[PDB]
């Protein structure tokens, strides 16, 4: 199975910048969502979940086909809560019907990271919607109740190595767990709608207590009111992961650089870009445009 990127016919950088801008303007407007967190975090999670179904062995799943629009994937228990992100993007898709679903969902995540003062993430167009029978079965996204070995094995299916895994997980500074979605409750830190290296600082510096939550699942809770999933906490239990956590806690700029690469890689897994395709786009923030 090969998925060749095909640029939406007649579109160029400036067209996609307009879509970016619409997402960013709506992010600015809808600031009350989820007790004033806004939609940034859920859009990042959406972009990751539409990408994280990829299987490197047969090129099934991944962002290319936009298959989250189909009920089997939309209703995956692992995706509970992401419907909020999909509903946010609906008026954007109405305004720009020419964009593919996979391009829109992935672009929502790039837009969110940048508008939350995160790193620039280069982004490529050309994902093409595929039919309902190409939707991956449920069960391809990761469990939270597991250890470092599970995390490492899981992410190898996505061709992610240790540095990429640790960098990607820093997105857990954003937003929060919600008991009704996932059976976990609480934020990873204080700055949960501005992109920073707080996740790593908190892993290393907080006084964590293992507890059961109200859904009877184990999570690690701090005196400050923060939480870590067992899979988050595993990054300071495994010696290889711990070394990289310390690196990112000490150097936010290095984290930003590594996250940007890893996140682009995640969003592009499964896609073959013709050697003549446009170079990756780097979108201007609203602030950079005076908008
Ligand atoms: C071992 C891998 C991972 C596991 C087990 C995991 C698990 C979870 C869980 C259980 C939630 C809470 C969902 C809810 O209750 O609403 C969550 C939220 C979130 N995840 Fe992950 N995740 C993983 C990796 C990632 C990656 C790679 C990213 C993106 C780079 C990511 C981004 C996010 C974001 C931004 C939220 C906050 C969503 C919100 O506030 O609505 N996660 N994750």
């Amino acid at each position: 199975l090969v998925h060749v990127a095909s640029v939406e016919k007649g579109r160029s950088y400036e067209d996609f910048q307009k879509v970016y801008n619409a997402i960013a303007l709506k992010l600015r407007e809808d600031d009350e969502y989820d007790n004033y967190i806004g939609y940034g975090p859920v859009l990042v999670r959406l972009a990751w979940h539409i990408s994280g179904t990829w299987d490197k062995h047969d090129n099934t799943g991944g962002s290319y086909g936009g298959t989250y629009r189909f009920k089997k994937e939309f209703n995956d228990p692992s995706n509970a809560g992401l419907q909020n992100g999909f509903k946010f993007l609906e008026p954007i898709h109405k305004e720009f019907p020419w964009i593919s679903s996979g391009d829109l969902f992935s672009l929502g995540g790039v837009t969110a990271v940048q508008e939350m003062q995160g790193p620039k993430i280069p982004w490529r167009c050309g994902r093409v919607d595929t039919p309902e029978d190409t939707t991956p079965d449920n069960g391809r996204l990761p469990d939270a109740d597991k250890d470092a070995g599970y995390v490492r094995t899981f992410f190898q299916r996505l061709n992610m190595n240790d540095r990429e895994v640790v960098a990607l997980m820093g997105a857990h500074a954003l937003g929060k767990t919600h008991l009704k979605n996932s059976g976990y409750e609480g934020p990873g830190g204080a700055a949960n709608n501005v992109f920073t290296n707080e996740f790593y600082l908190n892993l290393l510096n907080e006084d964590w207590k293992l507890e059961k939550n109200d859904a009877n699942n184990e999570q690690w809770d701090s005196k400050s009111g923060y939480m870590m999933l067992p899979t988050d906490y595993s990054l300071i239990q495994d010696p290889k992961y711990l070394s990289i956590v310390k690196e990112y806690a000490n150097d936010q700029d290095k984290f930003f650089k590594d996250f940007s690469k890893a996140f682009e890689k995640l969003l592009e897994n499964g896609i073959t870009f013709p050697k003549d395709a446009p170079s990756p786009f780097i979108f201007k923030t609203l602030e950079e445009q005076g908008l």
